[PDB]
């Protein structure tokens, strides 16, 4: 998950959580 906004780890892409924007490193 993204821990900034909560998504799940699967929207993240291009190095990016694509909901908040966060950078890769805050998905746990
Ligand atoms: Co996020």
């Amino acid at each position: 998950y993204c821990s900034d906004c909560g998504a799940d780890a699967s929207q993240v892409r291009g190095g990016y959580c694509t909901n908040c924007g966060a950078s890769a490193d805050r998905i746990r």
